[PDB]
């Protein structure tokens, strides 16, 4: 047996139980099957100095805006596997204690409060799929500087579904070529996000954000994606990120085992 | 370096691209979002040998120990493979002559049920709870193609999973049900939905049937029962699930390919 020793070097692989941030719930009834509720809040009370996307989190470099967050998942160290490929034979078996990040900051915007310095980027990949900037899925390897404990709220969350238009609950026409992002209520015209579990210090997080913004795999950095709507993709396309069904599916558990791939800084 | 040397001896883990057999189109547009289809035809036939309501149909001796609802296939070449020892790797392997077992799934096509069309060769389970009525459960297996069967693009009545949307506005809004698992039909113009089989496995590949709704499974066997009807479901506690398929399972729309893991079961003594 091969143990988990070292530290990744180069892009490598990171498979194992990633759990949701929060779940699209309503006060009182636990949230279950609403996996990918994004939170779109344009209202901006953070001074205009220190910016933050329309989203819940925001990549920034040194305060200029770099990147957003609407899909969060986080796992620990301890229970989830690293290694990394030459070419497909295995080079390396690693652990992802004492992995190195960058200078890219994460900022979570939490109900009331804003968490600047939150986590500090590690590694990323994307990818994108034209529709007719274009639209990408961009993900963040993120690691975690503090331990807060988010508090459960109402708000406004887009989800991502398919573009139906005589919808019956048993029965709709379903356009093809066409994705469709839109909001979703239960009780008030929002959605409480309720945080379930939350990670701490030192644990890892996976943010994502999908749309259309322009992103650099070298350098980490990017556009942030202001609205999202519909979407008429013309061509198909055969993904190698490995996390478009999960931010694309609109209701799904908690958690489950989940692989990324994730690139390291190369300027 | 660590070379692809070996077979998978025990319970395994398959990373690779995986591509769906058909998309969810209609004739003159390209099927590009619909990527999880799963064809409903409670019109069964030639009543020689048994067939489920959905396209595949896990059979260990004409009884349907089984049902394929879903379907994703793959080369062996394009995945990674490796065995565990908690956290130790036990083998870098490879699928090349992997053993089957008895197992046979049998493909309904527009009018030609291709039996014999694969051979079980591993399989995985996860229950959600739902409320002598099964659980939900989600079972995928892992099947050896033995044809190289060419299927033709069709129209039927498509199962998609969703959300439970209430008061649906487009173009947009929709009271949405949490705690709810909806699958309904996607049908556009007339009734039906049609199937575009795109990519095409062929012998010697690999496909990954799976099936999800009302049914019981043995992780020892392989054999199970097939899912009759597909609704909406009450989960009443939350799922962290182990078997990395639930999304994918679940996803109304997606890419036509993606890179997945997945972890398989071989027979139990």
């Amino acid at each position: 047996p091969i143990p988990l020793t070292g530290v990744p070097v180069g892009d490598f692989y990171v498979y194992g139980r990633m759990t949701t941030l929060h779940m699209g719930g309503q006060s009182g009834i636990q949230a279950t099957t609403l996996v990918n509720g994004m939170i779109y809040r344009t209202d901006h009370p953070e001074p205009s100095t220190s910016p933050v996307s329309n989203w819940e989190f925001t990549v920034l470099e040194n305060n200029t805006i770099v990147g957003a967050g609407m899909g969060c998942v986080w796992f620990q160290k301890s229970e989830v596997l690293v290694w990394t490929l030459d070419g497909q034979k295995l080079s390396g078996w690693n652990t992802l204690d004492g992995v190195g990040t960058t200078q890219l900051t994460v900022a979570w915007r939490q109900h009331n409060r804003t968490i600047y310095g939150w986590a500090n980027v590690v590694a990323w990949n994307s990818e994108e799929w034209h529709t007719n900037p274009t639209l990408r899925l961009t993900y963040w390897l993120v690691k975690i500087n503090v331990s807060s404990e988010p508090e459960d709220f109402d708000v406004v969350q887009k989800f991502p579904l398919a573009y139906l238009e005589d919808y019956t609950t048993s029965k709709s026409a379903i356009q093809k070529l066409n994705f469709q992002t839109f909001q979703k209520p239960e009780g008030g015209g929002t959605l409480r996000a309720q945080y379930s579990t939350v990670p701490r210090q030192g644990d890892f997080a996976v943010i994502w954000q999908i749309g259309r913004h322009n992103f650099d795999m070298s350098t980490g950095k990017g556009t942030p994606v202001e609205s999202l709507s519909d979407y008429v993709m013309p061509e198909q396309k055969d993904a190698r990120i490995g996390m478009w069904y999960r931010a694309l599916t609109s209701v799904g558990p908690r958690s489950d085992m989940l692989t990324l791939h994730f690139h390291f800084p190369t300027v």
